């Protein structure tokens, strides 16, 4: 897999947001995720946390996965990388993600996503508290 550029256009919630690629607007959902939708538990401290990860990242990149990358509505599928550092696992490292939506031939960093959420599950984070 290789990382892209792009620029940040909006944060939207924990798991999408709408990002310049190749110089055209589009939103993205975060491949190998699922943040709460805003109106439940701990949906607001996930967009918080995507939001602060890409409004103060000098360097945005998108790396889609060897499989689908768009979805059914039109949704880029990456993994979005501020300052180097991975949103996707993050998310799940902090308890603010549960490692979900696992399509076969989309699912390259699974096992590094699931390594974040045990260790977030052990520490008992958010989600998982
Ligand atoms: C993350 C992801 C979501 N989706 C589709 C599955 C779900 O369809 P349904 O809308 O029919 O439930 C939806 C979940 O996204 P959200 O968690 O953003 O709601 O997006 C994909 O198709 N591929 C993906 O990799
Ligand atoms: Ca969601």
């Amino acid at each position: 897999l290789h990382k892209e550029p792009a620029t940040l256009i909006k944060a939207i919630d924990g798991d999408t947001l709408k990002l310049m690629y190749k110089g055209q607007p589009m939103t993205f959902r975060l491949l190998l995720v699922d943040t709460p939708e805003f109106n439940e538990k701990y949906g607001p401290e996930a967009s918080a946390f995507t939001k602060k990860m890409v409004e103060n990242a000098k360097k945005i990149e998108v790396e889609f996965d060897k499989g689908q990358r768009t979805d059914k509505y039109g949704r880029g599928l990456a993994y979005i990388y501020a300052d180097g550092k991975m949103i996707n696992e993050a998310l799940v490292r902090q308890g603010l993600a549960k490692v979900a939506y696992v399509y076969k031939g989309n699912n390259t960093h699974e096992q590094l996503l699931r390594k974040a959420e045990a260790q977030a599950k052990k520490e008992k984070l958010n989600i998982w508290s």
